[PDB]
């Protein structure tokens, strides 16, 4: 009866079906105010009163799990307090996830909801890009707890919706506490000081809008660390990222777009197995036997098959499937191609072969009884292209004839598109059954590619417009050809959709070729990071941008490593226990984080050793002077990377911090550690009588070895709790003046045991105090001080002491106090083998990692490291200026702040408009705020004079890098029926924008790298409504051809649904951020166009 | 606790002599900021073995017991430095 | 049924009659080691076990008040206990 149970059903019909809305990531969790919601109920259910009645405290409230409500089932909570230790408890499988405090109030004040004043504007944030916001962070809130009306710019003020839910509510003013600190990852609540609730209150803070709703207002309180909206007031809210769910729902289909040449001669060249088969045949089902099988060269045929049928149904008949095995191929290149009906029939001559059903049941037809491997005129059959390669072996393939007549010619190429209008009288009148011919002729930059594939599945005249001439001689006018009655013979004779003459050669453009992994690069400055998150195999060497920016500035020094040391926070980064956000300074973008120390030379050449906050496995390292020590001429590189950052924790914690006297007892917790090892040493080396507790006993035996001074009354057992009464006993019960822990729960209880009358207690773990776990205070009753030790502090200020803390090593390094530990050595090529070495804790003493093998010289200047092959990436310098067209909405904002996270200093955004929506006045600001100068243009693209303004405006804030075009102008929903010349005109300010874009980088803009536009795949596939769209964008291809074959950079990416900023011709929306990883594998890519795309 | 934490920007102090009861000792904690020293001169709080959350000790925090009726049995060292300072 | 609740009873019949020899100082006290008596019985019950087949642990017991056993009278103590946060 002391046990309320309550039941969580997510059904339709239940009264708990809001709680569907709680998708934090990819899972329904049940929300942390739930708890306090259910804990109201019962004691008010227990005291007999309601709930609306009760003005009730908690304190203390700690969460110990996380609950996921399946979608078919139920889960139980049980619910327990005791009101004489007021206190509570909730369970489901009898285990904890909810503990605290919870009383009823009995004495209210309506002055403590009043709202705190503001420490320190037109623009605020609004519902919609609230919550896009919250979903680029990772949060899926539904609409029932899209509380949130109404938003400032820094996230302290703003207006909560009422719908008569506490659950909603609270959630709300915790959305609103999270949504303007800054971090990265989702972050859920672990531990809350207090929370009061009034209901009166929060009925009498109620208002009314002209929309007939109930609102409240919110402010949240950084300085306070308060959030009181209502009748509702939470305090010292505490929160921890969680590690992502990785679950990739987004796999991206990558290809790229290139030109066909009908008739391949001579492939299949440049190859391996098959160069060494041919003559091992000679000299004498198999690779020699399929060749051209494999290659693309099918995939292009079978593309240019799927272009050319009627309509989006497609028949394929297999011819003799007993002896060779193309079945098994046919189907699996046709799945990226979307809405596409294949039946796909089998039919041999014998019955008694095919004995892979199992392989013909994967979406296949059997069945029993042009594409093949002067008899062609015998059958009267066109030839449409063959491929013969060293193979000896020759690909044909055949077309369908249908007679036809009446060949309609349209010049297309003109400006001004007076030309629709014929087009349109053409496509008018449907009992036409006569092929429409378009032709482009003056001019190469021409996208009727695109047109007519919109154009082609338009309803009505779909078939009509048949094919295009287009002649791309992408080409300083080096090669020459005209059509005519005689050239359009060849042309009209075999009917393709797809006719290009490019420099001499006519075929089809193809967007059926596959992409390959990752690129490589030979280059001097690197490191190491986990490609995927917890995950040890992913660990490989990455392009470092220490390459593109060496600024060098007073405060700083660039050092080629040598050796690099291995630390726990490394492994607890690499294996994913630990946050890259818990690392303490300004790592906002996403980057490795291993490493912090090294060893190697200077910038004259000589040797040193230092001590980095991170980014300490490099090939280089960048870092202030302070933090370097001198490489006595006794010691090598080896076993000086093993001393900084384990002998500066120890000065500091018994020095500096402990204040050690000589002759004194000491407690070293895990002896056989580095931590350990240095405060041994320098306890020794002031005379003071040491104990210390030992894992194993092969680690006493080296620790005997190591210092003769122990005795064997020293040593106790670190697995348990005896080394309490070891110590007990041999101190007389008086117990130690110092103890260094390191160890965790029902351990550090028995280590203060320990403490003698005036002890320190220098506690430098990390678990029990990132726990909150409880300490008794009646210890302090001994003249007791309690330390908390963190070396990480003094990265960020305060070098007063980190003065000290270096004279403390230098001097005792000037003596022989400080000693060098053993160390395993492992070779750059194998990072994977340390790590999962070092996760292992069987090591004696330091795990480093051999970057490059040290000279036997003393001061080698000039220390250039050697060459390394890491994985590119793209870094831009900071004197550099780029330039982003439309970027000042949707996917312009998030570019934009990619390329800030990779190292841009100087941005240039033109908009039509100015800053109009307070979702980009806050990314500005914030922007701004980081160092970056942000100038937002409204010079327009498409002019001349316009283009060339604004390339000045940008070069006047440094040199030119970039330019970026994602203006885009959409008269969507646009049938050819009714498209005017003044539609598709308008719908062109990427086209005479791209083409002064391009003259004035030719002209003004000789350190330009790189030039990026962004199409579309309705340019490649197409779709009914956006005919222009594609006719721009595939021209827009077109000029990054030719720009790139000038040998100036140019890059076009077709995009297909992206999400995050609002299904597309069958295409999911992809994510933005699979959208930023996939361009930035792109922009390293040789190719000029390249496509990206969700399949369905 | 809201006094100070408005006063100092959200930073606190560097040191609190406290001498406060329960309820205000958490107050007077909450008001530390990085690097600072908790002096603790009252004894009810201690003697009742009152738990303490050791979460606050990520901030660099040093936590004293200060007794001066120590002085009168032993440890004479420290009580000359005292002697001294008065002096 | 969750709280276990103990009626202690000093008369010259009932089962608890030795607690009368509990006299500290003129007063009649419960002894401090009756409740850790009465918590493990309790503990016993809710696993279904007896108190001479359970092997029972106790943690950071705190005494907060001094309870007083009457001549003629009967004082009653409620004991409850949580299993998933391992208190009482």
């Amino acid at each position: 009866p002391s046990a309320a149970i309550y039941n969580i059903d997510t059904s339709s019909e239940s009264p708990d079906h809001y709680l569907v809305d709680h998708t934090l990531d990819g899972r329904v969790l049940f929300p942390a105010t739930g708890y306090l919601s259910i804990v109201w109920k019962t004691l008010a259910r227990a005291l007999g009163l309601g709930v609306e009645q009760l003005p009730v405290v908690f304190e203390d409230v700690v969460l110990h799990q996380a609950t996921i409500l399946p979608k078919t089932g139920t889960v139980s909570l049980e619910v327990r307090l005791l009101e004489a230790s007021r206190a509570f408890e909730v369970s489901e499988n009898g285990n904890l996830v909810v503990s605290g405090k919870v009383y009823q109030w009995d004495d209210p004040d309506p002055r403590l909801f009043d709202h705190p004043e503001s420490p320190t504007e037109p623009l605020f944030l609004a519902q919609a890009e609230v919550y896009k916001e919250l979903r680029l962070r990772g949060y899926d809130y539904g609409p029932h707890f899209q509380g949130i009306l109404e938003a400032s710019l820094e996230g302290d003020s703003g207006r909560l919706l009422w719908k008569d839910n506490w659950v909603s509510f609270m959630d709300t003013m915790l959305q609103m506490s999270i949504l303007g600190s800054a971090k990265h990852g989702l972050y859920l609540p672990t531990r809350v000081t207090a929370i009061h609730i009034d209901p009166a209150t929060h009925r009498q803070k109620l208002y009314t809008l002209q929309d007939k709703a109930q609102v409240a207002d919110v402010v949240v309180s950084r300085w306070l660390r308060v959030t009181v909206a209502g009748g509702v007031h939470i305090s010292g809210l505490h929160t921890e990222s969680a590690p992502r769910r990785q679950q990739e729902q987004q796999v991206p289909i990558l290809e790229k777009f290139c030109f066909t040449p009908h008739t391949e001669e001579g492939c299949l060249s440049e190859r391996a197995a098959l160069q060494e088969e041919l003559q091992l045949c000679k000299g004498l089902e198999d690779p020699l036997l399929s060749g051209l099988l494999d290659s693309p060269a099918l995939k292009a045929c079978l593309d240019t098959a799927v272009e050319n049928m009627p309509s989006l149904k497609m028949k394929v008949v297999e011819v003799l499937a007993g002896h060779g095995h193309l079945y098994s191929r046919i189907p699996g290149l046709l799945s990226p191609h979307p809405l596409l009906q294949l039946s796909y029939t089998a039919t041999d001559r014998h019955p008694q072969a095919l004995e892979a059903a199992q392989a013909e049941l994967q979406q296949h037809d059997v069945a029993q009884g042009l594409v093949c491997n002067s008899l062609f005129s015998r059958v009267s059959l066109r030839l449409v292209g063959l491929k013969k390669s060293f193979y000896g072996s020759t690909l044909f393939l055949c077309r369908r004839p249908t007679p036809q007549d009446s060949p309609i010619f349209l010049p297309v190429d003109d400006t001004s598109f007076r030309w629709v209008e014929s087009l349109k009288g053409i496509l008018a009148d449907e009992d036409s059954s006569r092929p429409v011919w378009l032709k482009a002729i003056n001019c190469a930059t021409s996208g009727v590619v695109g047109l007519v594939n919109c154009l082609r599945r338009e309803p009505g005249g779909n078939r009509l417009r048949c094919v295009l001439l287009s002649n791309l001689s992408s080409t300083s006018h080096v090669p020459e050809v005209d059509p005519g009655s005689a050239e359009l013979q060849k042309v009209l004779q075999g009917d393709l959709v797809m006719n290009v003459y490019r420099d001499g050669a006519w075929g089809a453009f193809r967007h059926f070729l596959l992409e390959e992994d990752k690129p490589e690069e030979p280059t001097a400055h690197a490191f190491v990071s986990t490609l995927t998150r917890g995950d040890l195999s992913s660990i490989r060497w990455v392009c470092s941008s220490l390459r593109h920016a060496q600024p060098t500035c007073p405060g700083a020094q660039l050092c080629t490593v040598y050796y690099a040391s291995l630390n726990f926070r490394d492994i607890m980064l690499a294996t994913g226990k630990l946050s890259p956000d818990a690392i303490p300074g300004k790592w906002t973008s996403q980057d490795s984080l291993l490493g912090m120390e090294f060893s190697g030379r200077d910038a004259s050449g000589k040797r040193v050793m230092g001590l980095v906050p991170a980014k300490g496995l490099a090939t280089s390292v960048l870092l202030s002077p302070d933090f370097l020590w001198d490489v006595p001429s006794n010691w090598t590189l080896e076993e000086a990377a093993s001393v900084p950052v384990v002998y500066s924790t120890a000065y500091y914690a018994l020095v500096v911090r402990g204040r050690v006297r000589p002759g004194e007892t000491l407690l070293i917790h895990s002896g056989s550690g580095g931590v350990g090892q240095a405060a041994i040493a320098i306890a020794l080396s002031l005379g003071c009588r040491v104990f210390t507790t030992v894992g194993s006993a092969e680690k006493r035996a080296y620790l005997q070895a190591r210092f003769p001074q122990l005795d064997s009354t020293s040593f106790a057992n670190s697995r348990d709790t005896s080394f309490e009464q070891h110590v007990l006993w041999h101190t007389g019960g008086k117990g130690v003046d110092l103890v260094l822990n390191s160890l965790a729960e029902e351990k550090l209880q028995a280590s203060v045991r320990c403490l003698a009358t005036h002890g320190r207690f220098l506690e430098i773990g990390k678990f029990d105090l990132s726990q909150n776990h409880p300490l008794g205070m009646a210890i302090f009753l001994k003249n007791v001080t309690f330390h908390g030790v963190l070396l990480d502090a003094f990265f960020n200020e305060s070098s007063a002491d980190w003065r000290e803390v270096w004279a403390l090593v230098q001097a005792g390094i000037r003596d022989g106090v400080v000693r060098p530990l053993k160390c395993t050595v492992f070779h750059g090529a194998q990072v994977e083998d340390a790590f999962r070495y070092m996760a292992q804790g069987k090591h004696i003493g330091k795990v480093v990692v051999q970057v490059l093998a040290e000279e036997p010289e003393a001061v080698l200047k000039g220390a250039k490291p050697k060459l390394m092959s890491a994985i590119s990436k793209t870094f831009c310098p900071a004197h550099k200026s780029y330039i982003i067209a439309g970027g000042l909405g949707g996917f312009g904002l998030e570019l934009a702040q990619w390329l800030i996270q990779r190292g841009v200093q100087k941005l240039v955004l033109t908009s039509r408009s100015g800053i109009r929506t307070g979702y980009q006045a806050k990314q500005v600001r914030r922007w701004r705020r980081q160092g970056v100068q942000v100038q937002v243009s409204t010079s327009n693209i498409s002019s001349l004079e316009g283009a060339r303004g604004l390339i000045a405006e940008a070069a006047q804030l440094g040199p030119v890098g970039g330019v970026f075009n994602l203006a885009v102008v959409l008269r969507d929903g646009l049938l050819e029926n009714q498209t005017p010349e003044f539609f598709q005109d308008v719908c062109k300010p990427k086209y005479s924008g791209t083409l002064n874009l391009d003259r004035v980088t030719r002209e003004a803009c000789p350190e330009l790298d790189y030039f990026v536009v962004f199409s579309s795949v309705s340019c490649g596939r197409g779709n009914a409504g956006q005919s222009n769209y594609g006719f721009a964008n595939s021209a827009m291809e077109r000029i990054c051809e030719k720009r790139r074959h000038e040998g100036l950079p140019g890059l076009a990416v077709q995009w297909g649904a992206i999400g995050d900023v609002g299904i597309v011709s069958g295409t999911l929306p992809q994510r933005m951020a699979s959208c930023l990883e996939v361009l930035d594998l792109f922009l390293n890519q040789p190719h000029m166009v390249l496509s990206s795309f969700v399949l369905a």
